[PDB]
RNA sequence: UUUCC
């Protein structure tokens, strides 16, 4: 197809993208940054002897505790599945550059033989069949709001109560602004309401990321990430190039006069997309009661909470494939937003509320800042979105457009190669709905766990078992797509969501356990994605709001690794060599610190009670809030610690708002 | 804070 158009912050449709306040002008041209982090406070994640400590842990729990992963890709034994050399990082320094985004994936796609639309009649009644159980009969709730979030484009605003403000006039306004949209004239639902412009694209850090010790050379190896120039992102990768970021860490001494041990490296970036607030808050207002709807209901196969919770439902299967999704946000099909607002409308959504969701999915993108001397680019039209960048991280929905996607797609992956006696079950919309209601419940002899792209799929006794070792013979080989979708294939280290599936001698699941995983463990401990801030006054706003607490959790979330008791005397031994303290004992100080510090944020809470009423989950949670992101939900956690983190705008607000949106 | 869901 055509490039998208671009246009430099100077232009006037990219300048429209910022108010005239400080906090949004500094936004639009705030340059490519980098420094080490405060792991914690009063610690640089390049602090010689924090460094010297990584290389010693990483290097003994490597040699001592080998990956025990078998051939078909099930971990087993001390339940490790790979080396522990990815805490090697100097957390805080990028890789170089960061990719551009695709401004396409169309073509993305179509190269790597993925359909461009349901492949049957079959397929294209259970896609439909998904928003219909999906966004049927939701409750209303209270729009919540998560403390420090920036509004993003045009405001940036980070202030409570402009949020509310903002999020209450937009539901409001949406009917207005949809209308608008419906008529073309986006622009005007723009000036007037906010509601269009482009998603803020941001670098986050994966902190850890692959990292090999070549046996021949004694030196170690960063695993390659490939990156999008410019020209490769407007073009839908027709043009311009695809090529490996540098994640070489020799530059930070020359550059800023850092030491950088042997074998550390550059942390990998991901974007990230801060969606343009009042589109975002009408889409939320409705996105959170389907996941009300969908982690009750359909509990069996989205609502996870413990490992135990998973192992109950796992240890009755006969058999489980723990897949992998390749580069699942940008893969995703524009044809499934397409197709889900088609069907939304026919289920009798309103049309207004339908086109902010629809274009919510094809917004622009403003690039920030991928590189030194690089970015402040905004990629695609606001006056008529039509970008296809596949999942834009920001949007309001993102986790029920992934997981509608993939839970779709595995289950078309089951039907299609193990068990074809359940097609003449889906013949029209009330037999898909009643097929795909009953297999959402776990009712059927075909099952799944899944969130976004990570999933579990099973096969009781029955007619499909067989077929479903066909269909984990297929996928050992790893020859042939088992579907015209995505690109799926077995996870090396069978996990979910978290949790890694430890099989014994059997490798059967009805005697296999889920253990959590030590190696995020120390992601967690040495590796976090952000430093403390402890420039933010409010602990609430902050990524990491009391970091001490996950040391209280911790038994509780790893304590069935197998090696749990090891890594722990590992890190001491080693903690001792690096700073001459021992690290448990520090540790139980920011524990005791972060404890006193959070009953100042918990009314309910003593001025001094303990940790007593707190779940672990509270607890790992309050250490990192992403976790409420990618592993649990709203009602995984305490109320009182979840008014912590959040802030949200009136019932009759919302209510009158989803009234207006709704069917009946 | 220096920007996400
Ligand atoms: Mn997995």
């Amino acid at each position: 197809p055509r490039r998208a158009p671009a246009f430099p912050l100077s232009d006037i449709k990219a300048q429209m993208l910022f108010a005239n306040n400080i906090k949004a002008q500094q936004a639009s041209k705030r340059s490519f940054k980098e420094g080490a982090i405060e792991t914690y406070e009063g610690l640089l994640s390049v602090d010689p002897r924090f460094l010297s400590f990584k290389n010693e842990l990483s290097r003994y729990l490597t040699d001592h505790f080998p990956a025990n992963v078998d051939e078909y890709g099930r971990v087993y034994g001390n339940g490790v599945r790979t080396n522990f050399f990815g805490m090697r990082h100097m957390n805080g320094f990028p890789m170089i550059p960061a990719t551009w985004p695709l401004a396409s994936n169309l073509k993305k796609r179509a190269d790597a033989d993925l359909a461009d639309g349901p492949v049957s009649e079959r397929d294209n009644l259970l896609f439909r069949a998904a928003v219909r159980l999906m966004f049927s009969d939701l409750e209303p709730v209270p729009l919540k709001i998560r403390k420090g979030s920036s509004t993003c484009i045009p405001y940036f605003s980070n202030d409570m109560g402009t949020k509310i403000e903002i999020a209450e006039r937009a539901l409001e306004k949406a009917e207005e602004a949809g209308n608008l949209m419906l008529q073309g004239k986006f622009d005007d639902a723009y000036q007037l309401h906010q509601m269009g412009g482009a998603y803020y694209v941001v670098y986050r850090a994966q902190s850890t990321d692959a990292i090999t010790l070549d046996p021949k050379t004694g030196k170690f190896v960063s695993k390659d990430r490939m990156v999008a120039d410019f020209e490769y992102a407007v073009t839908g990768g027709e043009q311009g190039s695809l090529f490996a970021a540098s994640k070489d860490a020799s530059r930070l001494k020359e550059q800023y006069g850092i030491d950088v041990p042997d074998g550390f490296f550059c942390e990998r970036r991901r974007t990230a997309m801060g969606g343009p607030f009042a589109l975002n808050a009408p889409i939320m207002a409705v996105a959170q009661p389907v996941r009300n709807k969908i982690y009750s209901k359909y509990a069996y196969t989205f609502h996870h909470t413990t490992r135990l919770n998973k192992e109950e439902k796992v240890k009755e299967w006969s058999l489980c494939v723990a897949t992998d999704v390749s580069d699942h946000d940008t893969f995703w099909p524009g044809w499934l937003r397409d197709l889900i607002c088609d069907e939304l409308l026919n289920m009798g959504y309103a049309p207004w509320w339908v086109k902010l969701f629809e274009t919510s999915l094809k917004l622009p993108v403003y690039v920030g800042a991928p590189a030194p001397e690089q970015g402040h680019t905004l990629l695609g039209d606001p006056s008529n979105p039509d970008l296809e960048v596949g999942l834009s991280s920001g949007q309001g929905a993102t986790d029920l457009m992934g997981t509608l996607l993939m839970s779709i797609t595995y289950l078309v992956m089951q039907l299609d190669h193990t068990a074809p006696h359940l097609n003449s079950r889906i013949k029209d919309m009330p037999s898909a709905c009643r097929f795909l209601d009953s297999y959402w419940q776990g009712h059927e002899e075909i099952r799944q766990i899944s969130k976004s792209d990570d999933a579990m799929l099973g096969w009781t006794k029955g007619r499909a078992l067989v077929g479903g070792h066909r269909l984990f013979e297929m996928l050992k080989e790893g020859k042939v797509n088992p579907s015209p979708y995505m690109k799926i294939s077995y996870e090396h280290g069978g996990a979910f969501l978290g949790d890694i599936l430890l099989y014994d001698s059997r490798r059967e699941p009805g005697s296999a356990i889920f253990v959590g995983n030590i190696n995020s463990m120390l992601n967690n401990q040495f590796s976090p994605e952000y430093g403390v801030q402890s420039g933010v006054r409010d602990r609430s706003k902050r990524k990491r709001p009391f970091p001490g607490l996950a040391w209280a959790s911790m038994k509780d979330t790893y304590g069935a690794c197998p090696i749990y008791s090891d890594v722990l005397e590992a890190i001491e031994r080693c903690w001792w060599n690096a700073f001459g303290e021992s690290y448990r004992a520090y540790r139980e100080d920011m524990l005791k610190r972060d404890t006193l510090e959070l009953s100042r944020y918990v009314a309910s809470m003593a001025r001094q009670a303990g940790l007593a009423e707190l779940t672990p989950i509270d607890l790992e949670v309050l250490a990192d809030p992403n976790k409420l992101q990618y592993k649990w939900t709203e009602a995984d956690v305490s109320a009182n610690i979840h008014e912590v983190l959040m802030h949200g705008v009136s019932v009759e607000k919302t209510e009158r708002f989803l009234r207006s949106v709704m069917p009946r």
